[PDB]
């Protein structure tokens, strides 16, 4: 009965998307769309499918499509995700003077950044990696224990968020706040 | 001046998809499209923006948007790309009977499958790899020479394709052919 094409689609915040509702029977007596997007209706055969351009989508949304025919009403739904990279990504404030032999503790904040389901949150140590964790809260935390040695010199210390849209067709985009140095003694 | 959305799209063989050409000049003095496909005109704002539908696409293509502005004429191309998994994947005909101690090759052979560049054809022996290639040529061969063991007993040697369009969104496709029992003495 009732189709919609793309069933899923990813987009940058604030984007449109076209969506074509569908329905296979001989006679639909009502074929349209529910979402409370901004839209514009464009024409096909107008009859059996339809063409909608949805706008400035700002967040996840699941648009419906549906036909009421002579053998029965039905629906399909369209999964619109949205994607943009952290709004900020800092390391907390912390004293630029640090204690040989004892324990500092970074933390990263990540305001925004969607789909957080393919958002990493990692801190470094110069270009190594130290921890990495899923983008979980608001705004996203992240934090690890460093015991100073003086090895810890001149180190500077970052957060960087990775945003992985390959597997949807799209790129990894990364961000990095600004570096943290240790100053010793 | 012109612009085209999207400016690259993969679909399957035979497939549709919808194509906007715009230009962000004033007064256009015309915007279209040229493409060999078979195509339909929508209507959005009509003058700044136009929609197609480009129907069974069967391979690879570039359509390309123009528009004739007071400042200048350009265009904008979207290239689109077809997927479907290989048409046969088998191994050529081999004696049933194997001589042990000596030489024996396998041969597969792969017709068709697109985009080449994501497929990649493979030799095994059981379970295991024996073999990795691109797919190239029509059909597409892969052959390895495998020393025939007593430990080559009932093993039966496959071919297998990788149509990998995880990197563009979609998933891998895999197909085989019929298995090749080795029976020696
Ligand atoms: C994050 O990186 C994107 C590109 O990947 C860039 O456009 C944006 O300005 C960066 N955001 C911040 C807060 O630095
Ligand atoms: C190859 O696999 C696809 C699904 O991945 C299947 O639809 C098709 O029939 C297979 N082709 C052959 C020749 O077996």
């Amino acid at each position: 009965q009732t189709s919609v094409s793309p069933s899923k689609v990813i987009l940058p915040r604030g984007g449109s998307v076209l969506v074509t509702c569908s329905t296979s029977c001989d006679q639909p007596k009502l074929l349209g769309i529910e979402t409370p997007l901004p839209k514009k209706e464009l024409l096909l055969p107008g009859n059996n499918r339809k063409v909608y351009e949805l706008s400035n989508v700002q967040e996840d949304s699941q648009p419906m499509c549906y036909s009421n025919c002579p053998d029965g009403q039905s629906t399909a739904k369209t999964f619109l995700t949205v994607y943009w990279t952290p709004e900020r990504v800092e390391l907390a404030p912390l004293p630029s003077w640090q204690p040989v032999g004892k324990q500092l503790t970074l933390r990263c904040q990540v305001e925004g950044g969607a789909p957080r389901a393919q958002l990493t949150v990692v801190l470094l140590r110069g270009e190594k990696e130290l921890k990495r964790e899923p983008a979980v809260g608001e705004p996203a935390e992240v934090t690890t224990t460093v015991l100073v040695r003086r090895d810890h010199h001149g180190a500077q210390f970052s957060c960087r968020t990775e945003l992985d849209l390959r597997p949807q067709g799209l790129e990894l985009f990364e961000n990095t706040s600004a570096p943290y140095q240790l100053q010793t003694f």
